[PDB]
């Protein structure tokens, strides 16, 4: 489009950095902020079968909107890179999680002219799960709760994308492990209680 | 109330008042009585065991909260709670005195702020400790006690309670671990020129057989 | 020019001019044609390898160019060139799509800013990669396929330029390597679209 | 006094006063003497200890603690101290000279102000040195020498001292360590140097401990 | 003079001139010349060698020197030398051309700056290095050489020069020993000045 003028771009960002407040939960019509999560599986790279304990490496794609954010974009870019410290970020955290998230991306999120905003890392990280199996032909099935930490349903709901195929697309063919099948359903752990995404990782060692 | 509960500004005008009134590095004493502080370690995981150099490698919850009145607001139609990066606030200065590795702190940093003055943390956290680990493969297993208090605040100017004395802990532990729990005990307990009171936590474990 | 390349008070300025005028998180997006940034990888060593789990570590120098032509200025009696903290300028976002480790970044954290508008920023950089090692025992060797892209920025807005290949490398390489390099290919390639540079190392052990 | 312990706005108040008064990258040498620093290492475990590399991995409580009068207010109604993140106090750079990895903190980096001047900071420390470890596994133990000074203020400067009570650290220290203590000392010391025509003091920590069998 | 190394306010006035003419982010070159960065490796410590992948993890002290003569002041009624955080200061960019990992820093970070604007920063760092440590358990020893350089700035804008056993510093506990450590003057290609240390060492047994 008009992608590359650079001080459309910087007028954007300065509205984006005026309008929004990192800490204030986007909030529309007084309903619960719609954050879409999927996990797009990239590595596994270490399996303790007694510790029952693995490492893997995912696309934690994220998404949501904030109207407010929004911006007539008939001449000016669709789109743009934003710091996530000028931009409020859901508080998502994995439940059975046993190592700080390792962040291998840069930290920029894009701002869509809609209002919507995507933010998609890669990361590293280590979770406790059912290994049991990983050396026969059905695999293992370690599953994952990827929801908010501090908000509850009312404030926040956390939902699939509405792919979650093309799940294991990007899996590294040089991981000793194979990807047998993904899923990733909604779920709610519990007066109050907390919208999650559970993602059933089915892998097994390749024989 | 629940129904202006996600009003945008009114969550925003929240935030700001808390970050008006609010002393991040001054105890939130209140009427020359001692900050109460309620602390309960819900255990998630026990990952790493060594029977020789009596370590282990827990995960556990935290939950720690207290109140602030200063940071009270009416509440009746404005949403109750708001979460708070907790560079915002007070929080206690709790160390676990066995703790041979700083806390991982595996969630992101977020107090929640209830409209009474209410003040709920509770990271996740990873941390290793010295502790007796004898008689972990036994029927009645190993009991490690991990003692968390204030660190430099006397048990003039805060005080620490446990809000769950027993329990199995069935809800949080993953069932996935090597370990399983028997018991979990927490009593107040105290040690002193002046008195440091912690929280005694005796976790009652063995390997599963 | 060069000689009055030492003098403090005119390198203080010019900082001060490309603080003034620098917008760090916005693309230097030219004339509406996207940002053309050139990347060279240069390998310094190879520390460890392992053939069961197909891991790599690595040490190398990031040679990565491109222009901003505002931060240009005229140097007929100012110097040609100063060193900037490389927070005061814009960086192209770069992520390895096939790193297992954070980008561990070994040297100083400068660029160099050319009077003409050229920023030439060259971290030496220690990180494993997940790639094929099989073979590296073998003559022929392994070859190990690192693709690096701007993490965000679609074609239209960063576009990956890798010079040269396959020239390199026998410059840099540590010879107190275990490793030799056979060959060292960068080739451009894509995938709207996102421009990359995959680098490919030709390397075995010593025997 | 100690009934006032718990007055907030004579808390906050203090910490303003302190705030302004306190000069954090200035050391705080009253009437042209050097600061009096004592430090005293309370050893609570020692978790690895490496007979192939002379290496040991220990943890203790590094008490310090020294006089700014400057920071100094009445006692008459208001608290008699409080807590302070060390980033508004100066703090002495003190260094380890064998230490082979980072001082690792493991408690909160609060000091304590005590009303009359007196500044206390005490974090507990996780940290690897390298040390003689022969005699780890026999009778008389092994012997690992710490030395704690500042890092780049002479003697005339900073003057670091051992505390009056010295028999510490040896009833804290873990039950269930798999060494125990034989003995603790905390002396002067004071080195002088090629590199720099001025003299260090510091207090070598001497740590006697073995393998329990 | 050492008579008033100790006024406190003397002290913070100091510091206040420095903090208001240093500037952080620019080479003090002095009269149209390269600044003059003095660098001399001070062994403390070797602590694991690997002689099948030549890898060496060592801790020395880094000493480091140069001059800024604008932080330059009058000791006569006034202290000699202060302690500066280095974030208030510029530093040279040095970096090893052969490490293979970040330095570890040991040391708080603080300069001396002296009243007739000596700047010396002595930071001890842990660091690892590929190096040649081939014939180590030979009587000879390895030889193992480290580069330290300007990362950013080329010989016309910063020059490094070197000024032994290392008796003095180096670890009575350590498994090795030093026979003996050379530090010579190279340059490398614009081009860059740097000091090869040369470090000569065997085990110990
Ligand atoms: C059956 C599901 C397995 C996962 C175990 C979860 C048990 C407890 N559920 C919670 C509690 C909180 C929580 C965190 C912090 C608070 O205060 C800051 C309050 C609640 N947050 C989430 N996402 N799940
Ligand atoms: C036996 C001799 C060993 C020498 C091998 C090293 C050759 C590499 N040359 C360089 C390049 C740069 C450099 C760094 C960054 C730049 O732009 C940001 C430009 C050049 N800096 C130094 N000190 N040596
Ligand atoms: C044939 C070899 C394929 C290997 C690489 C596969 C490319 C995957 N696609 C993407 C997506 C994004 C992306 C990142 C962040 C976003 O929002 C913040 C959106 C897209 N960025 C890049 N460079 N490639
Ligand atoms: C295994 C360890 C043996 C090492 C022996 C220790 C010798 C003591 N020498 C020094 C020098 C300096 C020093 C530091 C920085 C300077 O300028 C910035 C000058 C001197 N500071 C102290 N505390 N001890
Ligand atoms: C392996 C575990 C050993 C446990 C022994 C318990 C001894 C209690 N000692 C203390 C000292 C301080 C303390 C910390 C810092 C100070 O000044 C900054 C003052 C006191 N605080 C507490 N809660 N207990
Ligand atoms: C945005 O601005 C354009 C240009 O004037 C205008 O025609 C259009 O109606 C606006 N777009 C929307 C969706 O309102
Ligand atoms: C607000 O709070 C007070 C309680 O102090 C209550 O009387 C009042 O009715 C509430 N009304 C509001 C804010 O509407
Ligand atoms: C650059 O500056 C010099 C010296 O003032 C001048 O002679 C020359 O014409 C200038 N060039 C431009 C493009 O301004
Ligand atoms: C402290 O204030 C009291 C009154 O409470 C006064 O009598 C006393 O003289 C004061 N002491 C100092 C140090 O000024
Ligand atoms: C500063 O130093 C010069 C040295 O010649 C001297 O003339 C002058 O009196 C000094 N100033 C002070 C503070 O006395």
């Amino acid at each position: 489009k008009d992608d590359d003028d650079k001080l459309d771009r910087a007028d954007i960002l300065y509205n984006i950095r005026q309008t929004s407040r990192p800490d204030v939960i986007p909030t529309q019509r007084d309903r619960p902020v719609a954050v879409s999560v999927s996990l797009k599986f990239i590595n596994i790279l270490e399996v303790n079968e007694i510790t029952n304990e693995v490492d893997v490496v995912f696309w934690q794609q994220t998404t949501w909107s904030d109207r407010t954010l929004a911006w007539n974009s008939s001449h000016s870019p669709d789109q743009v890179s934003v710091p996530i410290s000028s931009l409020w970020v859901p508080d998502l955290a994995a439940y059975n999680a046993i190592s700080k998230p390792e962040v291998l991306t840069p930290q920029l999120a894009r701002v869509v002219s809609d209002g919507e905003v995507l933010y998609m890392p890669s990361i590293r990280q280590r979770f406790s799960c059912d290994v049991s199996g990983v050396d026969t032909e059905s695999g293992a099935t370690c599953r994952i709760k990827i929801g908010s930490w501090t908000h509850h349903s009312r404030e926040i709901s956390v939902d699939p994308t509405t792919e979650n195929s093309d799940d294991s697309e990007y899996f590294s063919q040089y991981s000793r492990f194979e990807i047998l099948d993904v899923t990733q359903k909604k779920n709610s752990v519990t007066p109050e209680a907390y919208e999650d995404v559970e993602v059933s990782l089915n892998f097994r060692k390749k024989g």
